[PDB]
DNA sequence: CGCCCTGGAGAATCCCGGTGCCGAGGCCGCTCAATTGGTCGTAGACAGCTCTAGCACCGCTTAAACGCACGTACGCGCTGTCCCCCGCGTTTTAACCGCCAAGGGGATTACTCCCTAGTCTCCAGGCACGTGTCAGATATATACATCCTGTGCA
């Protein structure tokens, strides 16, 4: 989430997003919630609830 | 046989939109030195008076400025040479980010004493000034010292 290319790709003009990945990690919910953030920005910052 | 003038080509530039991005300025919260007045004592302008070097000048007395004539030699124009850095393509490194997060010491702000010096005061003495005296530079007697002249001679 703290990387620069994170916010670099967020402001582009698109009506849809498609993520192609092999597999994410099981634990470390921060990166899972991060991919969920970059999917669409409807998610709050609370992953610990 | 080889050079100015023309034409084709190429690319570097100018200028006009076109959309994302961020700090200039506005707005507010706040807050502290400017403002107003009074007090107080103090140097600056106004004469006052004085005194002293600048001013304008006159006339010897050399001394640089100048006009010119000659001249010769280096600044300059021209020419041949050659070599060194620019233009460009290919190689090689510096720096940014991603990972993966922690502290660290030094200027800042606030508080806190404490003691060196401003201010006032009086006592003393020391260097700017007047005068004594020798050093150096100056102008003049002087005892010979070198031509000139009577002058006597062989």
């Amino acid at each position: 989430f703290r990387s620069t290319r994170w916010q670099a790709l967020l402001n582009f003009n698109t009506q849809r997003r498609l993520l192609l990945t092999g597999t994410p990690l099981q634990n470390n919910l921060a990166e899972l919630w991060s991919l969920l953030y970059f999917l669409m920005p409807q998610t709050v910052i609370d992953g610990k609830k």
